[PDB]
């Protein structure tokens, strides 16, 4: 067997220093000629948008911002932009929030601008969410991708530690999910190499300094090349299991990622051994779940599921929905047995050795 | 003083695969249901684009390939494609073969599938070039950058190992002139030394045996990466000065590249401590400099300008043409004195450690 793949490669923009985002976005806007920018910003995150936008002229403040972007809310969103004119989104918070300008470039085709605040990097992939009726639903489609993104590690500091920790190892799993999924490829592991780097070497910074200009900087930097990276090598097991935990049982994003993370290396790396080495020299260590395992010492990453509600109870239900959804090419074959016993020790926060 | 930068990342998608180039293509074909296919090919390797375009109908067979584009053959090219209602550019070859298509997406906005056989990189820049009254000159245009690249190391077999080196060490240039480049980035530096590390593992696999599978596919897989890297940081020192080289005084491409990398290293490496470290690791050696010295004897590289009929007396105008052409940022500043010297050193090929 030789090497063989087939990598896309996404058109982006990235515009990335502190301080700089309205005079970025003021250089952007100006580039393209909009007449008319809709600046999207959650009702608590409105007052840091217009800071943002203080040096562009701005058509409409758009605030109904909602997690998992209702059908309703997508639906009102698409009205206020065509009713308008609008010709540039921008967006500025978390998932969110570009999850809301997502949907509205479905139908429109407008294009967005992100301006992200936490390390879920939704800004860096073509993937759309929209919920109705209870239902979640994803897809994939270039029109949503942001053609350009200003990364200004100044609207981060204001994210509490413990958040900032959490949402950062929830893009550490874009990275190390990313080693083994299912359209994993050499470039999109140089990539989720080179974020697990990053985001190693600031989220301890982070912890010691929240307006630590280095540490921000080495995190927000590591969460895009780690969305890249996921955008390309798609949804692991851990994507998959997160997803039934969120989508099912309605755990917290960033801390179900944060805790679910070790116990899938743990489960994998035995099996992917050339991802295992990759993560081990990212961290700089010899083995990826000794890096992983230090990294959340030093930070005091989430350690138990229980701790959000989940119960041993749940288990059975929450195997039964992923087991379908984790690729063919998961490098260690799922059973409903085998996943049933990663959950309990994420569940309770065994040592996830134990699942080698 | 802390981190900026402004990326820009570049639509393309690359299939990659020994013995699949034909099976790509028809799927690149159909994917874009495209009706009216133009294949582009030298001669010299129009057997081999027969072979590889076996799976899909072509309208026309384009074999007037010519080394610096001159913009009366891309001018006949641009009118054969125009007037056969051509829908999509297939290039089978080298620099010259993907030099020509670029020139003909420059004035028809066709998409351009490319189908390399050396290691130049010209398929992953959006770089152009044209002769016109007795001057090559290089741009830039997104139009001409391929849509799609498609390797497959079996056409690289029959290349010969002093082009395969001489080559090689091109795409080698491409990854270290851009880690001190106008552009320099630590998302295109971290693809340059993606680009050294699978050059440095193939080219000498390939001296080992021309035919090594694994030795192909990683100079073809740096190469790639070298060139998007490139793409990204600009042209360095080392590119103004082969351009002159190539441009003014018409000596051959990949040699001269070879050639002059070392000289240009060995001149830049102490000012630019950072990406000196970076190649260095990427090297597997303490310096960037013994890696590429390494490397050099290993392949039985390019020794010295002479060999190409380049003289002394041509130094003075090289360095006239030259010296206005180097960024402002180059890592140790250029004089007309040093840039002799350099050219000096390269051309008797001379320890390169002289310009240390």
């Amino acid at each position: 067997n030789s090497l063989a793949f087939n990598h896309d490669t996404l058109p982006q923009k990235v515009m990335f220093g502190y301080g700089k985002s309205s005079a970025f976005l003021k250089q952007e806007v100006e580039r393209r000629g909009s007449a008319k920018v809709m600046v999207i910003a959650g009702e608590r995150e409105m007052s840091i948008a217009h800071k943002v936008a203080s040096e562009i002229e701005v058509a409409i403040w758009h605030d109904e911002v909602v997690m998992h972007v209702p059908i309703e809310v997508a639906e009102r969103a698409r009205a206020v932009a065509t009713d308008n004119e609008i010709d540039l989104l921008v967006c500025v918070g978390g998932g969110s929030t570009i999850g809301l300008a997502k949907a509205i470039a479905m139908t429109t085709a407008l294009p967005i601008v992100a301006i992200p605040t936490t390390y879920a990097g939704s800004e860096a992939t073509n993937v759309w969410g929209l919920t109705e009726a209870a239902r979640k639903t994803t897809g994939v489609d270039l029109k949503v991708l942001p053609e350009t993104v200003i990364y200004d590690s100044e609207l981060t500091m204001s994210l509490p530690v413990e958040m900032s920790v959490a949402s950062g190892l929830n893009g550490l799993a874009h990275c190390i999910d990313s080693l083994w999924g299912p359209n994993a490829d050499p470039i999109n592991a140089v990539l989720a190499a080179e974020g697990i780097r990053a985001l190693n070497q600031g989220l301890p910074k982070i912890v010691a300094n929240p307006h630590s200009i280095e540490g921000r900087d080495e995190a927000l930097y590591g969460a895009y090349l780690a969305a890249v990276s996921f955008a390309s090598a798609g949804s692991g097991l851990h994507h998959k299991i997160c997803h039934t935990l969120g989508g099912t049982f309605n755990l917290p994003h960033a801390q179900t990622h944060a805790t679910v993370l070790p116990y899938v290396l743990a489960f994998n790396a035995g099996d992917a051994p050339e991802a295992e080495r990759r993560a081990a020299a990212a961290f700089g260590t010899d083995t990826a779940l000794e890096g992983l395992q230090r990294l959340r010492l030093s930070v005091n990453a989430p350690k138990r599921l229980s701790d959000y509600g989940f119960e041993a109870s749940g288990i059975a239900e929450a195997v039964d929905v992923t087991l379908e959804k984790v690729p063919a090419n998961n490098p260690r074959p799922v059973t409903r047995e085998n996943l049933s016993r990663l959950l309990e020790a994420a569940l309770n926060g065994e040592d996830p050795a134990v699942l080698s």
